[PDB]
This record gives C-alpha cells, structure tokens and sequence, in this order.
C-alpha cells in the first residue's frame, strides 16, 4: 500500500481501479450527428428519473453537447468494442453508420444493451469536465443485461457473476 | 428490443445494465463514523483532480454527508464484499472494525484497492439523491488494480479482461 497526492499517471491508474461499462453518448451538432464515447456514467435518480455524464471541455464537441437540449446515452455490450471505438478521438464517428434519430431527432445507435433518451436538465463545471444531468424521458433495451462491455485498470473485458 | 417511458421495475432493470464498481464513502459523523456504500462514483477531473458520487436523500445519513467537510471513497476489491454489505442499507456499519482515521479525521477501511481522500469542492440536489464533488487530496492504493468487485445486472461478480 503506498500513499501520493495527485501531482499523473499514478493518479490517471487509481481511478482506473473504479471499473465501469462504457456509453456513448448522442446529439444532432450543428452540422451533423455527433456522438462521444465515456465511462463517466451514473445513474442518479430513479423519481423522477435522472442521470449523469461528464464531456471533456477539451473537446471540440463538448459545446455541442452543453448546448443540447437532448441527448441520448447508449450503453454497450460486450460485442460492441467497435461502437466504443468509433466515438472515441480520431474514431470514425458516424460515418458508414445508419442515420436513424429519435422523435427528438437524436441520432442513434440501434443494438445497445440499453438506450436513455434524455431531456437536459442542469449542467455543472468540474474542472477539466462538465457535468450534465438529464432527465430520461424513454428507454430502450435489447438483449441480454447481463453482458456489458466492462472497462477497468485500462482494459477492456467483461463481467464474470 | 423493447421501449418504455419511465413510470418503475423496469427502469431499474435498464439503468442495472450499466456496470459499476462499488465504493463505500466515509465521513465523520456527529456521534461517530459513518460510511453508505454507492455505485454513483464517477471520475470527473484530472486537473484539478475532482470525483463525484450520489448520496440518497432518502439517507438518514444524508445530512450528514451533505455538511461535510471532507469524506473519503473507498474502490473495493472483489474480495471485499462484506466491507460492502457493512456499508449498505441496515448493515454493521463499523461495529467490530478498527477506528483508524486520516490526518483530516475522516474514518477509513485499510486495505481496499483504492481510497480517494476528498475535500467538498461542491454540491448539486439531483431529484431522489444529491450530486456531491469533492476535490481529491491524498490517493491510497493497494494490491492490484485489476480485481476490482464489479456490480452488474444487479449481481456481484469479477472483471474478466
């Protein structure tokens, strides 16, 4: 057991020991649909129901998603490390994917273990990130629960009950 | 693939699709230690470094957390279950554990796999539960980084990489 104070890499693998599945999370851009992969995930409040994530203020596309008025978190399973991968830096994004949008016109990705379309609802600066709380206003689910795709200590895998 | 509209077995259901580790915040309470076990956590900030979780409101602990100056988040490993049942809703608590206490006095669980030493940094109501930042100042970390306890599709289990 050993003790730092943060001041990177060893602070950037601490975090790392909290495991979570990954979400990419959706919203009509200005000029297209825009999509960013994150693990920043958590469900917050079943009545009424809320969630949260946390884009990078580093990223082109984090006005894009400040600005929203919604947006859509996907969850994925464990077969869909390219989906994490396209909405990722420098991944492919959308393209060569279908364009299907929501009755809210988010884009979205057909297939996920699960899909929470939300309405903004606050929003909070923390840092290096933002954090956005939205309402769910509809939730789809495919498949299986039981087979998210996990990341932990910077690896990819899957959960083992 | 099927889609509902929140209104509640089954939201709980979907949100469960999204992987988690487990953690157990601890502060100083006003008649001793208090802990609550949560998947809330979230990585938020690398620089300045900041975390956040969600106590319920519906806690008789809640206030407790609220008001704090400084609490502490423990990451456990996946040989760490009972610390986590202590932690939830009518477990032990800290009865029988040793009282050992950071340099700021906030009660900590030696030997998880990592444990985030936080000052309040902000804080945010969130329908049934509250966001709380904290700014982390002192990081532990014990053991490997790659046998955390995961909680998924409302079980426990083991990341398999």
């Amino acid at each position: 057991e050993i003790t730092f104070h943060p001041a990177a890499r060893l602070l950037r693998e601490a975090l790392g020991r909290f495991a979570t599945g990954v979400t990419v999370v959706t919203t009509a851009g200005p000029q297209g649909p825009l999509g960013m992969t994150v693990n920043s995930f958590s469900s917050v409040s079943l009545e009424p129901p809320l969630v949260l994530w946390c884009p990078a203020r580093t990223s082109a596309r984090h006005a894009a998603f400040a600005e929203a008025g919604a947006w859509s978190v996907h969850v994925l399973g464990s077969e869909q490390l390219e989906t994490c991968l396209r909405f990722t830096r420098g991944g492919r994004q959308f393209e060569g994917l279908d364009t299907v949008l929501t009755p809210e016109g988010v884009p979205v990705i057909p297939g996920v273990a699960a899909r929470f379309d939300c309405a903004a609802h606050a929003a909070h600066e923390a840092g290096d990130h933002s954090v956005l709380i939205g309402r769910v206003l509809r939730v789809t689910v495919a498949g299986p629960g039981d087979h998210p795709l996990v990341f932990a200590a910077g690896r990819f895998g899957q959960f083992e009950p």
